[PDB]
């Protein structure tokens, strides 16, 4: 078969920041102790992985980006026990290693053999499994999903119902996973709350999913692309608005909408000047403020401390504040339930081959998830 | 009897920033619908009336300090319900008005009539109700207390205990509210937690006792000022730390005293720099740090957005959380009950008349709480 064998197989590499990915041919390496060697079947274009070519993410060159997938487990390396070859699964971004103080605390995610932090671009022993021309090719996040073969720790792996639909379930290894328990998980959503999500992607519109199931009484929408507005309304948004209509600032036009202000509000886009129009927007004395969009880096944002000492609650999370492994297959197992969809976010589904023509219609805004097919 | 008409008596005025009080006689005018004139026994000197007279914090001019204080009902306005004369009673910074938003939300106690936000120093109908040499004095906080009768609205007056040792009980006021209730409200530390305080004084030692209350396992106290490091360990702190004695940055002294980082941090100082340290040092994926200290009028911290994202939740709050007339009671009823005792933090007890003095101990550090009787 395969197993215990070097595969060459295609792979999108980034040889450059702001150049196209080539779909070249790699040889990947067998599973060592405690790894996974899994065949994608689907991968989601994420706006982190346009952060990478775009220069605002910090990561060692070559590499191989893609972090939301869902494919089949082909072989296992020596002592790995959660997960056999034929085994459907989810590559997770963020690993639960179990044993680390993060892991151990009922309340946190952000475990300690993450590679988010501070990038190395291997795999948590240290060493790269891809090459590509005698060059040694660098991982992402340990996931590495946008390659036709790809080998990621035990911990950083979820096995899923048998029985999933892998080209929708593949949104739950990132996007919709984090939208969702942002307001669910992190800012705690009460029944009867008033909230702001600013930024409508696929990040965004799970978030608005998330405050529609937390029974939250109003959900404000926020995005300068007014066709983003219909599938906002469709999952839940009350209403919807664009800043470029007023002449005030987005942050007043909320406060006067809101009787001062709202009880949650949730930055999903990424830059300075959202961030801190999503701090001033919620209540002065009653307001969480979320943090989910990625900045660039080395920004800093300037803060009058006044504007905490009130009573606000400014806080981030990574992927909702979901323990990764744990949390995703119970989360595929409601999708199976019924208990909530995935279709009105994926708008395109295109081959592999044709990543640069995903990547074209996220910068365009013509697409919320495009997923890619292997 | 006076309840019926303007009492002239000693108070202190603080005319000009940066000059000495001046203890000067004074008209107070017969309370008004739903107000209470009080006869002051003993008031706190707090660092908030201190950062009046430097001009960091800033308010109209004239005006009588204090709110830190315990008294008498003398006479009630027309309509007053809940205080009658002859009850010991402590008024309030900041008002639970009983009606708005802020007051109906069960967490948020930042009541909207309050004079914190923009500082109006008028009691709450717009009006002022003291006179000095035919020139009308303003109010600070709502509550003026340095002056030997004052006048305040009643939803910002609470009725403690007859019994009351209202020369111990002021202290309740606000320190012991404000620095106790950051710990069990605001942070909500967990038992078996690991705490840093920054800053022992008056407010931060009551920090340590909450910190102690609710069960942290480990309390590092942070001051400069060797000589609180004894009150502090009396009180709960594990172990005191004195920034001056490292060479290192004091966030990371503490994050490699703690595996990384404090689960729980509080600034109860007011410099900018310290909470900065105070956010650093707590943990980056499962640490909350709460600003108790009030900041230096229009001073800005530049933070990065990353600090947050991996798991940090900063946020402020005013009076401890506590609703101000539910919670003083509450507290009161505990300190009669035999819960705590306020003797600790009480270092000097000088008659009113020694106002300046009183200051100057703070000044030079030599009291934790110095309490004025009249
Ligand atoms: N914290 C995490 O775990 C986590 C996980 C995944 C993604 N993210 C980050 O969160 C964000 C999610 O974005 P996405 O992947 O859903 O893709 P996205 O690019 O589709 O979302 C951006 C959306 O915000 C809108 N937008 C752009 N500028 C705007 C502005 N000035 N005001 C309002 N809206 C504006 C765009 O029109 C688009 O609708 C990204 O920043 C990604 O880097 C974070
Ligand atoms: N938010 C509120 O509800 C509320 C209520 C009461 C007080 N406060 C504020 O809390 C703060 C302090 O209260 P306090 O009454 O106990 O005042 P305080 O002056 O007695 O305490 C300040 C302490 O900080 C220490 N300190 C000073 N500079 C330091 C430095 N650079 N590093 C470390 N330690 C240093 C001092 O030695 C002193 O012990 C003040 O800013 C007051 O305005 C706020
Ligand atoms: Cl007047
Ligand atoms: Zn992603
Ligand atoms: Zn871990
Ligand atoms: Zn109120
Ligand atoms: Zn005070």
């Amino acid at each position: 078969s395969t197993a215990g064998k070097v595969i060459k197989c295609k792979a999108a590499v980034l040889w450059e920041v702001k150049k196209p990915f080539s779909i070249e041919d790699v040889e990947v390496a067998p599973p060592k102790a405690y790894e996974v060697r899994i065949k994608m079947v689907a991968v989601g274009i994420c706006r982190t992985d346009d952060h990478v070519v775009s220069g605002n993410l910090v990561t060692p060159l070559p590499v191989i980006l893609g972090h939301e997938a869902a494919g089949i487990v082909e072989s296992v390396g020596e002592g790995v026990t959660t997960v056999k070859p034929g085994d459907k699964v989810i590559p997770l971004f963020t690993p639960q290693c179990g044993k680390c103080r993060v892991c151990k605390n009922p309340e946190s995610n952000y475990c300690l053999k993450n590679d988010l932090g501070n990038p190395r671009g291997t795999l948590q022993d240290g060493t790269r499994r891809f090459t590509c021309r005698g060059k040694p090719i660098h991982h992402f996040l340990g996931t590495s999903t946008f390659s036709q073969y790809t080998v990621v720790d035990e911990n950083a792996v979820a096995k899923i119902d048998a029985a999933s639909p892998l080209e929708k379930v593949c949104l739950i290894g990132c996007g919709f996973s984090t939208g969702y328990g942002s307001a669910v998980n992190v800012a705690k959503v009460t029944p009867g709350s008033t909230c702001a999500v600013f930024g409508l992607g696929g990040v965004g519109l799970s978030a608005v999913m998330g405050c529609k199931a937390a029974g939250a009484a109003r959900i404000i929408a926020v995005d300068i692309n007014k066709d983003k507005f219909a599938k906002a309304k469709e999952l839940g948004a009350t209403e919807c608005i664009n800043p470029q209509d007023y002449k005030k600032p987005i942050q007043e036009v909320l406060k006067e909408m809101t009787d001062g202000g709202v009880d949650f509000s949730f930055e999903v886009i990424g830059r300075l000047d959202t961030m801190m129009a999503s701090l001033l927007c919620c209540h002065e004395a009653c307001g969480t403020s979320v943090i989910v969009g990625v900045p660039p880096a080395s920004q800093n944002l300037s803060i009058n401390p006044m504007l905490l000492l009130t009573g606000r609650t400014w806080k981030g999370a990574v992927y909702g504040g979901f323990k990764s492994k744990e949390g995703i297959p119970k989360l595929v197992a409601d999708f199976m339930a019924k208990k909530f969809s995935l279709d009105a976010l994926i708008t395109h589904v295109l081959p592999f081959e044709k990543i640069n023509e995903g990547f074209d219609l996220l910068h365009s805004g013509k697409s919320i998830r495009t997923v890619l097919t292997f």
